[PDB]
């Protein structure tokens, strides 16, 4: 029942959320303007093509949908990515000790550590035995403590 | 039962589509605009010359078709695949262990793993033994592990 | 039986492809002009050459 000429695509994209569709919201200036005239159709045929044609992206929350050119929602995922690796990266480091039993800790220590960093389970930290008492030494992110603890229990 | 002089590309084929076909859409400047008169014949060889000689690309989603230049979908698609390779290339790794039965996990982490990067079905991730247990101890992309286990079981 | 003086190639072009011939079609600015005249020949030599 739809026939829009000359319409923005917020306004169509308004128009179909209050439809009885779920709820979803837009951008600023999200795309522009458009024209076109259909009906008795699904909402996910109508919607990809518009979205594929000339539309933008679209996202999902849950329960209510976002669109959003497709440049800023890479845009933002490149973000995170980067602050992600850079806060991995550069990093205040903890040191502290992992006491072993029932398995020798100089085998442990070669498997989890040993030849070159691309082997290595670290990034700028480094495990050291004390075979007097049958323990590792290790200096690491606080974040890879956890896990290399659990995997070696 | 055609004949259009100096009738844009948008509206012969929104007339191509209101005739029955399956419904077709365009983006905002396609093509353009021309001239042309047949009558009696396929709407393939005459889409298809059209879209061959002056006319642009399209794509079916399965029920309807979309038209566009080749180059915003050769740019889209360009797109697409870089952004494939640099998500597979900068993500974050996982780490966990793989039990082996009935075969000796050297061998296993000599086949997957290996000599050189071209070789190794990994990417900047790497493979560990533990010969106490008979286990492996993987580093790489949570969508690898999947793919890995799966051929190795 | 032809003789087209001043003509563009588009139009001595369709004037071959409407002589019951195969349908023929050409871009938007194809070549341009020309100017000749020949007849009882193939279109196979007139139109390659």
């Amino acid at each position: 029942s739809i026939n829009f000429q000359d319409i923005p695509v917020r306004n169509v994209l308004q128009l179909i959320a209050d439809y009885n569709g779920f709820n979803l919201v837009v951008s600023d200036s999200v795309v522009g303007n458009l024209t076109l005239r259909l009906d008795g159709v699904p909402w996910q045929q109508v919607l990809d093509i518009i979205l594929q044609v000339k539309g933008l992206d679209k996202r999902v929350d849950g329960n209510v949908i976002l669109i959003a050119p497709k440049e800023e929602l890479d845009l933002r995922e490149k973000q995170a990515l980067e602050k992600a690796r850079l806060a991995e990266e550069l990093g205040d480091l903890k040191s502290e000790i992992i006491k072993i039993n029932f398995a020798k800790a100089s085998d442990i220590a070669a498997m989890i550590g040993g030849e070159g960093n691309v082997n290595m389970l670290s990034e700028r930290g480094s495990i050291s035995i004390d075979e007097r008492t049958n323990s590792l030494l290790i200096r690491e992110l606080p974040d890879n403590i956890a896990v290399i603890r659990e995997i070696i229990e």
